[PDB]
């Protein structure tokens, strides 16, 4: 019946050395869906998750995660709004939208950034 539903990322700050000859991203991000910190598995009752980015990251704008973990990594130079479509096995479709947060530890370690909680009926 009752879930709670954590959509979250984590990023780190790739220092100018670390940086590829033809990207300028200065973060590697990842966004998650997960449970509960008591049930953070979601496989049992969510079928897949799709990400909906960032105009700039065309034509992948659209990533489909259908395995465990449902996680996204991608590089950035900013922040935006991720909206986050979760399936469940059962029943129905929601939408979760995450504004993206970016490492300032500027360490070169992954740091959590934010997390958007919701809880779904089913």
């Amino acid at each position: 019946v009752k879930k709670t539903i954590v959509v979250g990322n984590v990023s780190k700050y790739i220092p100018p050395d670390k940086r590829e000859e033809n990207d300028q991203s200065t973060h590697k991000w990842m966004v998650y869906v997960r449970g509960s910190r008591r049930e953070p598995s979601i496989n049992h009752f969510v079928k897949k998750v799709w990400f909906f980015l960032h105009p700039s990251y065309k034509p992948n704008d659209l990533v489909e995660v259908r395995e465990p973990p449902f996680h996204l990594t991608r590089r950035g130079w900013g922040e935006f709004p991720v909206r986050v479509q979760v399936h469940f096995k059962d029943s129905k479709r929601i939408d979760i939208i995450h504004n993206l947060k970016l490492d300032r530890t500027y360490t070169g370690l992954q740091t959590l950034g934010a997390e958007t909680v919701v809880d779904v009926e089913l």
